[PDB]
């Protein structure tokens, strides 16, 4: 319960952008938008802590956040706290979206589809939802190799040295079934990288990140042989990775796909 809480906050602060970043790809989102007369309405499925609905919001649009997790939805909460007039906070499944056909102008997915096997009732949904002219906004993160890159590999390895190997590029395999389904809705599919940095992260930063399993990738291990491989991973970074408070840069970039009714 407050444990839930503060792995939500953490999950927060682990994925924020930067400021600079944030506003391109609020920018990137709000110009993909196309309401004839309109006040135009974003709808986010798996909206989470809201670390792409703010910069949205913050700049005054309608927004409809939605979210399955109670959790996720109590830090969006405080988070919009003093400017949320315009936002109506939703707890439902994105599988079914209780909203009327042809309702909203917006509807963003930012590192879900990999989190819903029927992803393509999610699709119908936001198909369903969207008004004529309307868009499907979805983006996603993307890093260039670095320690971190080293240390979620070791931590693949122990993970299959304890017996539970785990799942490689699915994030990337259900991107692309997704853009298959959007060429044959007739969505014309456009990509563009928004925006592309370098932020700092310290090795006991990145350590800390997997202990908390705020990656997806480790959520599958039982959590006690998680455990087990974070007793090691620690112990096999204080051993090769040197200081494990200096800062390592950490290349990535933001990807949007507009697809458009
Ligand atoms: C990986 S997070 C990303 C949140 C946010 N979009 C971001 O980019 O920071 C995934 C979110 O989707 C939610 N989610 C997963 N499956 C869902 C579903 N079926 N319906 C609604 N939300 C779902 C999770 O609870 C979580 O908040």
């Amino acid at each position: 319960s407050s444990a839930l809480l503060r792995a939500a906050y953490a999950y927060d602060r682990l994925r924020a952008h930067p400021p600079e970043v944030a506003g391109q790809i609020a920018t990137a989102m709000a110009s993909a938008v196309h309401p004839k007369g309109e006040e135009p309405v974003f709808l986010e499925l798996g909206v989470g802590t809201g670390r792409i609905a703010l910069p949205l919001i913050a700049r005054g649009y309608r927004y409809i956040a939605l979210d399955a997790d109670a959790a996720m939805l109590e830090v969006f909460r405080q988070k919009i706290a003093g400017v949320d007039r315009k936002v109506q906070v939703v707890q439902a499944d994105a599988r079914a979206i209780p909203l009327p056909d042809e309702s909203v102008h917006g509807v963003i997915v930012v590192h879900l589809w990999h989190l819903v096997p029927d992803w393509p009732k999610v699709l119908a949904e936001a198909i369903r939802v969207l008004k004529p002219g309307g868009a499907l906004l979805e983006g996603w993160d993307q890093a260039e190799a670095s320690p971190e890159w080293t240390l979620q590999e070791r931590w693949r390895a122990f993970a299959a040295e304890e017996g539970f190997p785990v799942e490689r590029g699915l994030h990337a395999k259900r991107l692309k079934e997704v853009e298959e389904a959007l060429r044959r809705l007739g969505l014309k599919p456009r990509t563009r990288e928004v925006a592309r940095w370098r932020e700092e992260r310290t090795p006991r930063e990145a350590l800390e990140a997997l202990s908390e399993r705020l990656y997806s990738f480790t959520q599958g291990l039982p959590e006690p042989v998680h455990a087990r491989v974070m007793e090691r991973l620690w112990a096999w970074a204080e051993a090769e990775l040197g200081d494990l408070d200096r800062p390592f840069p950490v290349e990535k970039r933001f990807l949007l796909r507009v697809s458009r009714l």
